[PDB]
Formats: structure tokens, sequence, C-alpha cells
């Protein structure tokens, strides 16, 4: 078996790396003092006596594996104790170096170092060794676009927010909007890709035993499911960003135009309200409005718009297609068929409900606000290597297209920075940064139906809005027991992220 | 009459700059005798506010007014068929760089007085100034017009794609020190030489009042390639190198064993790999995987005594005395400088004299004095004079030139270099990451990646430095950011100066 190329992060730290150990295998019939071996064994290895004496007793199994990937030191004991029926045989290990830590990039492989997730299986063909037979040669490697640093920021900002929030599921994305290029991606629950089939979250644990053994596949298919690119949401009002940009691009709103919520507006026999309608907004000019989060504003400004405008710029932001991430099992989110949408359906839309989208959608539409109006293909890999660390070849950024002007892109960057500055965003505020952004609180969607009390919260951020160097994606789905608002949940999880990944990039403060 | 400067050629005598005669109104007004109604003709052909020329023709205290400068040959006959008595056109000869936004660097530009105030317009202002009319004699410059479009276009794609504070590219013809192409992003437009053209010198203008703008216009005009100096990283582990080789302090299948460090006194310097240490290495692999602990012996081997002598020996202390303006000079700890010296940290040198330094290597070990300035010609495009290539010293052997030659195309064919393998075109090299000094402190998140590459390594004809300097986004090293430019320069260069592929 030849050992797979190694994946790199951006600066050349290992993440994925095959190295050769020792396996201890054992006979249990050829092992003549059975008490005997496993107690040299267990003192060797630094087990307990009655775990090793239960393996090496097993009955009707001809060939026990005792413990995988031992060192050369403890291996060498085995071999020199000179037992009957336990021996030691090189084993090449897939270790990935930072553990607990970008399984769903990173993925794993199975027992015969075959790829079956992330980047693993993505680019399983172009990491696989060139076979030996009865010397090896190691495959080519990987560099990612990911950053470790930003990563474990990523990983520690979700972790702490699971917690606090006691949430089904908590997502990050950090984007490069200039490439496409992820920085980090990490959701909680994860898993150890090091042991990819010990759940080490309760919620996976309580999972796996909802399945017999013949289908516990299936529920290790679940715990490896990307959530990033494999679940779809309604993103709520995040998808003002997209709203707004369509609008400002189609020329709708006249300078200076005051937009007046009363609170709620009708359409199709239905009030859709404010969330602030027993204290309406009033005369608002557009930014006031997006600062506001004004629903019956992004109600009128889909109606200006009508289905087919709306459906065009639902489609050019990349909302309705997958994003083609090097990842599997990418989601391309769900939409009512354009012809089918009936006024209330449009109106919603207007305000992120009734539209589904991967969070990798969603921040790769958002990004391209943040890149000049240019839509970019998002990718993990970066570069390839040979089996010695050099590169030999890296990857060009992707443009799919221009979705708006830049023009409307620098008003939407000038309107998102006013949102953190003046409006919902607040909390995410850092001085000197130019963080821009927009939150959302949408009621979930489980079997095409809305249930009560459970909500997804979210904050997209962008900074700096002058010359924006990274967007962030913070997805807080089903938080239980706290204030449920994008704001107060998922708000503190991307203020951390750009806080931590702008001071380790070097960007300067402007105050 | 200000005469015609001489005309700058590129080598294949396409014109770079040239002076072009227009013509420039003048007034003298106490002889125009009816004033306001001499002012609404001017006015209108000229198309002027009808206020704006009264002013200036209506002057009480001014013995010449100029009314409007460098107008059409049209509108000069149209004033001269008017004959008003204190009013006439004269000639007036303006600078042009017919292709705009290129070479700013190496041709500079003029004041309005024609006077040459960088590039080479400022070094060769004597040579190039008219007869007080004939005009001045003509310049033919080492660039080549064709190779210079490839390095801008592989800088300005590198600028794009690194986000960078800055990408410079000199190409140099190592046999005769010329100077094929020089080109930096951001840089100016020679036409229009105090109008930012990059949203960068955009910003970095507006930070001045309007009364001190000069030290931005300088600022934008200063060519990085000669003038700022930067710490070259691993490329200097060639002259390194050279001189162990030259020295012979190298045995002849000598192995080097790397375990990721070396301890040169008390303090242990590390490998830049000791995750993986590199193990058992003949000198060339020792080179391809860039393996510090190995040059720190070399350094060690060779001692300070020598190693400054070497340096020095290669030009690295001392200005190459290229024929461009403002050129930077340059910029004590015992066994543990001597060893991070012999990978060229904590030692600072311009691009100019580091591409000089590495053009010895590939030209059997002469150090050449780099030009821009090939030929001489007259004031009709006739060549009068060419300057001599002009050899400086031998620095090593012709030995240890194909020894290095051998080695630095086995970093391209099997080591940190591979980035820029073009096949059947013989490309070696080396690539650096350094941190950027800056005021004398290392900063965070701030590295110079820069690729040196000789091709082909057979019978070298082009050298190529590219540095990114501070790239942002990106993975910040050598061969990803510095190696494609050189790549693309090589691979368009090569094909245009006839390289035959030997597969
Ligand atoms: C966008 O997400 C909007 N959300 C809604 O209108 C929901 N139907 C809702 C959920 C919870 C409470 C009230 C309404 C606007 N943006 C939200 C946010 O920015 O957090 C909001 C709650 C301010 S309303
Ligand atoms: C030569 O430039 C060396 N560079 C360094 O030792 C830097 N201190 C460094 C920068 C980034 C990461 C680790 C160390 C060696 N040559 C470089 C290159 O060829 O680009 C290198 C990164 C392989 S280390
Ligand atoms: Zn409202
Ligand atoms: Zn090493």
């Amino acid at each position: 078996e030849p050992k797979r190329g190694t994946i790199y992060d951006r600066n050349m730290k290992e993440l994925a790396v095959s190295v050769t150990k020792y396996t201890v295998w054992c006979k249990p019939v050829e092992v003549e003092d059975k008490k005997e071996a496993a107690e040299k064994v267990a003192e060797i290895l630094d087990e307990d006596y009655k775990d090793i004496y239960a393996l090496i007793s097993k009955k009707n199994m001809a060939l026990v594996k005792v413990k995988r990937w031992i060192d050369d030191d403890k291996a060498s004991q085995i071999r020199d104790a000179k037992l009957s029926g336990i021996w030691v045989a090189e084993d090449n290990q897939r270790y990935y170096p930072y553990g607990n830590f970008a399984p769903y990039v990173l993925g794993h492989t199975s027992s015969d170092a075959t790829g079956i997730s992330g980047v693993e299986m993505q680019y399983d063909k172009k990491l696989k060794g060139k076979p030996g037979k009865l010397e090896p040669v190691q495959g080519n490697g990987l560099v990612l676009s990911i950053d470790e640093v930003i990563q474990h920021y990523t990983e520690k900002a979700v972790q702490k927010a699971y917690e606090l929030n006691n949430a089904k599921k908590v997502t990050a994305i950090a984007m490069n909007p200039k490439t496409g290029d992820i920085l980090a991606l990490a959701s909680k629950p994860d898993y150890d890709p090091n042991d990819s089939r010990t759940p080490i979250y309760p919620y996976y644990q309580e999972e796996l035993e909802k399945y017999n053994d013949k289908d516990k596949i299936k529920g290790y298919y679940q715990m490896w499911r990307n959530p990033a690119v494999s679940d779809t949401y309604e993103p709520g009002s995040t998808f003002k960003l997209i709203t707004s940009s369509s609008a400002l691009e189609e020329g709708v709103i006249k300078d200076g135009e005051k937009f007046t919520c009363t609170g709620s507006v009708t359409v199709g026999g239905r009030k859709i309200k404010c969330w602030r309608h027993y204290r309406p907004h009033g005369t608002q000019e557009f930014k006031q409005a997006v600062q506001n989060s004004c629903n019956p504003v992004f109600v009128e400004l889909g109606s200006r718009l009508g289905v087919g405008k709306m459906y065009d710029y639902i489609e050019s932001f990349g909302l309705m297609d997958k994003t083609g991430i090097d990842l599997p099992g990418e989601a391309k989110g769900i939409l009512y068929n354009e012809k089918n949408v009936g006024p209330v359906e449009l109106a919603t839309i207007s305000f992120g409900q009734s539209i589904s989208v991967t969070p990798i959608q969603l921040i790769t539409a958002i990004s391209s606000i943040a890149n000049g109006g240019d839509l970019m293909q998002p990718r993990v890999v970066k570069s390839y290597t040979d089996n010695k660390g050099n590169i030999t070849e890296t990857v060009k950024p992707k443009k799919v297209r221009s979705v708006i002007s830049k023009e409307t892109s620098k008003k939407m960057l000038e309107i998102a920075e006013s949102v953190v500055t003046e409006g919902g965003g607040k909390i995410a505020y850092i001085p000197g940064y130019r963080l821009g952004g927009k939150t959302g609180t949408a009621q979930k969607v489980i079997d095409g139906k809305y249930a009560p009390g459970k909500y997804i919260c979210s904050f997209v951020g962008i900074a700096p809005c002058d010359d924006p160097q990274i967007v962030v994606l913070a997805i807080v789905d089903e938080p239980t027991g706290v204030s449920a608002f994008g704001s107060t949940t998922a708000g503190p999880i991307v203020k951390e992220i750009m806080n931590d990944s702008l001071k380790y990039l070097g960007v300067k403060p402007v105050y």
C-alpha cells in the first residue's frame, strides 16, 4: 500500500500525512499462554491487562488487530518479546496532526486508504501513491486555501457559540472574496478524522444508537455530511443584501426616495408585518431601511423588480445552481418554479423566506458584492505538490460572471458598513476595521413546513468594506434557551472571527 | 525656441520617447490695439471662456503672456492668418511616449522646460538636449519592447492576482549586462507624470498637502529596481554556494544530513522544514530542498573573512553603476550572523545588485556593469557609437559557473523551482521568501517573495528576477507568487529570442 500525498494548509503546515507505523496482530489459537502474552503485550503497549486479554481470547476470529499504529520503540519490544501468535506488521497511518480540526474540509479514508469524504475523496486520484510489490512511491500532495490559524479562530468561535446557544448545529465559512478561496470552514458538532467511526459529540453518540449494526454506515454518513455544502436553509434577512443589490442595479430606487413603514403591507390578502410593526419605522431613506431590516420596504423593492428580474438576479448570484466547490455532495438550494410564483411567495423571497440555499451559495453570492460585482468559483485546493513538498501547479481564480456593476457594489459596501455602524449589526462593530454585513432570523423549515420555536440565525460580515479581504458567514441552527436573533447568536461569531483574522492578516486599522 | 530632445529608441529602433513640434499662442499686451475684439476671435478659435483670454491679453504689467500652450497646426496658421499686432504663434516641442504607461522606470520624463527629471531622460539629459533649433542626439536602449511587453504583462497579472504592495521584474542579458526589460507595478504614465493611474498612488498623493506634493511625486517616480533595498532570502544561496564551490570547501559526492536543525554555537539554527527533516542529501539536493543547515555548514567552512570577500566581489556591497538615477548604495554578531547571512537574511540588496550577481554566475563567472543604453544616434536616427560590454571582474571560475548552472537547472527540474519548469527550455533558478525589514524591524504577515530564473542553463541568454512585495490574501512563497512571473517571461522571451527547444 503506497503512502497518500500530504495535504498542506496555505503556509505548508501538514494537515494530513501518511506515516509508516506498526500494528500488533494476534492469531488466538497460536497463543500458548494467553494470560502471559496479554500481560507482556499490555505492559509494552501501556494498556489494561483485561482489555488486551479480551482481544487475544476472542473466539471464532482467526486474526485479531490488537492495536493499530504503535511507534517503532514499542513495536521492537513486541518483536523481541518472541511471543507465539503475536506479531507486529508495517501499517501506513493516515494521520491528521491537528486532530479534531477542519474535518468537513479534509475528510478521511477507509481502512484501505481510499478517500471517502472531503478533500481525501474529491482528490483521491491526485493523492493516491504508486504501489510496490513483493518500493512504493508516495502520492502527489495538495496545498489548501485554508489557513490553519483562521481555521482555529473559526473552530473556536463556532465551538463557543454551539455551547452557549445549546444549538443543533453551528457553521461558519471564511472566504477571500477576491479569489473565492475558502480560508476556513467549521461546523459543530463534527468528528475526528483520526477516528472517523468514534463519535466525540453526544449529539452523534445519541444519533448512532437510533441505527442497528447493518445500518450504522447511514449514521456515519450523517456525521460526515458537510453542512456548509450539503445542507439547505432559508437565509432570512441576509438575502436583503441580494434584494438591495438587484434593486440598485435595476435603478428602481429614485435618489433621495423616502419609504414609509406603517408596520405592515398587504399582499395576496395576507399582512406581511415589519419586525417592529408595534412601533413603525415611518419615513426611511433606503440606507436606513436596510439598517432597520424593514420588511415592507423589501416587499416594495421585490414588487418593483417583479418575479422575472428577481429570479434573474437569484440565478445570476449563483443561488439556483451548485457553486462547483471542490468538495463532495454539494446541494443547489430549493426555489419555487418561477412561473408558479404568486404575490405572497414573491414578497417573502424579497426578505429571504420561501427560498432555500446552502451556506456556500450564500457566502459566494455575498462575496461577489464585496468583489466589485464579480462572482467567483469557490475552492479549497489552491496548489498541487510532488511527494517532496515542491509546488508543481497553482490554480487561477475563476470569475464566473459580473452580477452587478462596480458602482452598485461600492454603494452596497457603503450600505453594509452602515448596518454595523448605525443599524442591526452594531453588536459586530470593531473600531478601525470597517466591518459591514447583515443579520437574519428565519423560522426553520423541517419536512417543508415551519415548526414552532425553531429558528436559524445568521450573520454575514465583510471587512474592510473600503477594500474587502474577508467575508464570514455564521449560522446558528436552532438555538435553545437564548435570545434567538442573528445579531445576538451569530453576530459575536462573525465579530470574533473577523477580529482575530484581520489582525492575523495584518489589515491596517483606520479610525 | 527650446530645441527638440533626442529620440529614445528600443533596441529594434521603435520610438519610446520623441519630441513633437506643437505651437504656443503668445501675446505682447501693449500692442493688442483692439483688446476685447481681438480676444473674442482667439476665444472661439482656441474655444476659450471669452473671459480667460481677455484677462490674459489685458495684463497691465507683463511684456509677454502665454495665451495657450501646445495647440495644433490648423489653429497655428489660423492665428498667423488673423495677423493681430500683439498676438502670434511660435513652435513649442512636446515630449510624447508612444507606448504610454510602458517602461516608465527606465524612460523617466521631463519638466515643462524639456529637462529630464527621472530615468534615462535625466541620466542622459546632456546627450539628449538639442542645440539652441537643432534636435539633440538620440539613444538606443538595451530594452527590447517585445520582452518589455511580456514583462509588464506578467508583472501586472501578478500585481492583481497577489493583491501586492508592488511587483518588480528585471530581464538581463548575462553575457553583456544589457537590461532587456525593467517593469514595476504600480507605476505611472510619463505622458502625464503627476496624474496617478493606480489606486495605490491615488491614495499616497492625497496624504500630502498641495504645498508638499513633491515628496509624493518623487515616491511615485522612484524606480524600485535600482533604489529599493530588500532581504533576498534563499536566492542568496546561489552566492553562498558559488563561493563554497570556488573555495573548494565542498568534497566530491559529500553527503549532508538534515535532522531539522544544526548547532552553530550554543544557539541552534533550525531548518525551515524541521517537521519532516530532509535526511541525507547530495549538495545538489540541499539546494533543491533549500536546506538551511547545509548553507550554515558551508558558511562556517568559508569563515567571515572569505564570505564577506565573495559578497563584495559579487558587487553586493557597492552600487552596480547602472546608468539610471538614484541608485541605492545599501546597508557584528560573530558566527551567528555568518550563519544567517549564508541564506540571505540580515543582508539587504537592490534588485539590480542581485540580478547582476546571479548574471555573473550565468556568464562563466564574469560580473558585468549593467546598462540600459546600448547605442547613441544622431538627430536623424543613424547609430554613431555602440557602448561596449564592460566586464568588472571574474568572481568565480568557468568550472564553478558550470557546476552552479547544473544545480540551478536541478532546482527547477527536481526541487523548489518546479512551478517554473518549461519542457525543452532548461530553466534554472532559486526561490526566496523573507520577512519584510521596515526601518530595521521584521513585521507580521509581511513577506517579500522572489524567484530568479536563468535560461537556457547550458548557454544562458536571459536572467529574470521577479519580486512580489507583500502579497495579500494568498500563500506567501517565492514559488507560487514569483515563480509564475518568471515562467511567463521565460516562455514568451525564449521563443522570441529564437532559443531552440532541446527534448
Ligand atoms: C430577516 O431575517 C427579518 N426576519 C423576520 O422578519 C422573521 N419573520 C422574524 C423572526 C424573529 C422575530 C421577528 C421576525 C428581519 N431581520 C431580523 C434580524 O435581522 O435579526 C429581525 C428579527 C430584525 S426581522
Ligand atoms: C530562503 O528564502 C528560506 N526562507 C526562510 O527561511 C524564511 N524565514 C521562511 C519563510 C516562510 C516559511 C518558512 C521560512 C527557504 N527558501 C524558501 C523558498 O524557497 O521559498 C522556503 C519557504 C522553502 S524556506
Ligand atoms: Zn419597518
Ligand atoms: Zn533541511
